[PDB]
């Protein structure tokens, strides 16, 4: 493989943040290279039903949308490279990245768009029912559960937020959490629990998600286990939302870039600037608040424009 | 017309910010109404060539894109109303808006997405050559002027920023400004003027943009006038970028919502919250930094999610 390769901008990640950064950087003649990573196209690759990305009259599949973005990025002059970054040197100029290929990449500005994957319980039945009643995004799928009974799993701020959102849409929400209480801001927790259509099953986990045969397989219930006693119980439900948190993809940057208390990369207000000039971060690796494709794309744009302005200031 | 009409969320504006807010609000079952305003579809209605909105492999026309967003918004349950808001009462609950129709609209949360139109010189030749060498957005059109000679008109921070961006792409940039010096941050101005491919014509205006007959009409030069002496001169050019600033659409909110020193609506960091709880602002009415369709759409999303969270907190 190539020993070493320089681009003015390198984007790490090929989700909507990375592709958008690449589109804008390429149109500014910064000849960007996108390092695609392990999942070219990012987390939208695992959904077949996108309805809230603005600009498509009808629902689209995630892979189809991300193919359009990839094509767009290469059409305007970005180059997509199939590699995974394994190390980043943040204290040298040009910045230096090592690929799993062995190639050393160098760049004058770096845009980090590595994402923050939803965490899952680790059940085979999560896969079986994925998109047929199992979701990790209430914003995305809540609408389909209008007047239906759903379960939310988790007990942190994410679960409280997802349950509160769903309580306004679903007929009922049952939250299942392995501890005896929420580990979330008290005002939010009180607000959620006071809703008449919300109940909680404490000290419990999902033992299995139950449903029909894959003709798709559709959720019809859950088996819960009390983790104190081991006793199980089964209940009917129409949907299960897994809300146990997200894992920002920050292992390259730990100890090198400022992080927020929860692990997400810190960026400046109304900006993608990290605490190292010339390194920008866009999308779900920094955004723990909105977590949408369009917000991720918007940040990608911001990062390219900021990178361009910064590079001009270095000349 | 109707005397009075309530929606949980009302969005003022039907550009990418307004439509995106409507899409997300409708999918949260907040039954939003969008007040379309004078230009349904917003400022993208006047461009036939969009290439940097992520998710379209090939270039699209602005009207076509904005029709897709309008259709999407109504498909997911938003309602578009053809009216213009003429007054907003920001100190009452529910918020009250008056339409030019005479209808009184009321809402529990308000999302402002009224935009900030580029200002133009007021020349007939600006219209003639629109999209054939006259532009008000270097980010949008600069790419096409790779190795070409262009003119930038203006002398504020916007003109300095647009010229600096273009100096990296175009063969040359000639800035034309009616004063003897820039009215921009000194570090930026020094950086621009030191570029070897940048020149300036001070104390002057564009008297006319010159070019070919509309077969489209294509720019080939400009006539400049010194506004001290009245003397004119003519020069060849391939493109003219009008960079005299933008006009945030804030006349409804002057004296009622916090504004930034330049007139744009103030919003909180990493947020669309204005200084009145339950009133959010998204898109170019608040964003004087990025000014793109995708950033505007991203803010629309943010406003809907924040509005939804806020409404839940009121219940
Ligand atoms: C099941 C499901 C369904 C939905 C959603 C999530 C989930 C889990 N979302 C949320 C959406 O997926 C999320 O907001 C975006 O994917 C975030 O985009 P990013 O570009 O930030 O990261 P994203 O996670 O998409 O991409 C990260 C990229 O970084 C790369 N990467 C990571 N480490 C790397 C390394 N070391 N080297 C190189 N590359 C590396 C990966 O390969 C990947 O390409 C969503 N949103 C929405 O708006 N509408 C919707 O319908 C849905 N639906
Ligand atoms: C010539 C040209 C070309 C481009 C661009 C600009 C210009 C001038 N842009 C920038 C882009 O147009 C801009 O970023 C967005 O239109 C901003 O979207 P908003 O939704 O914020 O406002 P936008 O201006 O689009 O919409 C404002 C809406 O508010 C409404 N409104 C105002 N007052 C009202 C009232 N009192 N009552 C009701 N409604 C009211 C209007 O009717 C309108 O529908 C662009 N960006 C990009 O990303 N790619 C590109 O190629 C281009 N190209
Ligand atoms: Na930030
Ligand atoms: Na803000």
């Amino acid at each position: 493989s190539m020993t070493q390769r320089h681009a003015p901008v390198i984007v790490i990640g090929s989700g909507p943040a990375g592709y958008t950064a690449a589109i804008y950087a390429a149109r500014a003649m910064l000849k960007p290279v996108v390092i695609a990573g392990l999942q070219q196209g990012g987390q939208l690759m695992i959904t077949t039903d996108v309805e809230n990305y603005p600009g498509y009259a009808e629902p689209v599949q995630g892979p189809w949308m991300m193919e359009q973005m990839a094509r767009q990025a290469e059409n305007v002059g970005a180059q997509i490279v199939h590699d995974i970054i394994t190390e980043v040197e943040t204290t040298v100029r040009p910045f230096r990245l090592k690929g799993d290929s062995g190639t050393i990449y160098t760049c004058d500005a770096l845009i980090i768009a590595t994402g923050a994957q939803a965490k899952w319980l680790g059940l085979e039945s999560e896969q079986t029912f994925m998109g047929g009643g199992v979701s990790a995004c209430a914003t995305c799928d809540g609408f389909f559960y209008r007047g239906k009974d759903v379960v939310v799993v988790g007990g942190g701020n994410t679960a409280v937020e997802e349950a509160l959102y769903l309580s306004h849409i679903a007929k009922s929400v049952t939250i299942v959490h392995r501890r005896d209480g929420f580990r979330a801001e008290k005002i939010m927790q009180d607000r959620l629990l006071s809703r008449e259509n919300v109940s909680v099953v404490w000290n419990s986990v999902i033992d299995e998600i139950l449903g029909t045969e894959a003709r798709g397989a559709t959720v019809t219930g859950v088996r819960l286990k009390n983790i104190v006693t081991g006793e199980t119980q089964e209940r009917a439900t129409h949907g299960v939302f897994i809300a146990i948190g997200h894992a920002p993809a920050v292992s390259l940057f730990e100890g090198k870039l400022k992080q927020k208390p929860n692990g997400y990369l810190w960026t400046a207000p109304d900006s993608t600037a990290t605490d190292v000039p010339g390194i920008f971060a866009a999308g779900d690796v920094t955004d723990d608040i909105y977590r949408q494709a369009v917000t991720a794309a918007g940040m990608g744009c911001m990062a390219a424009l900021e990178a361009e302005r910064w590079l001009a200031a270095q000349e």
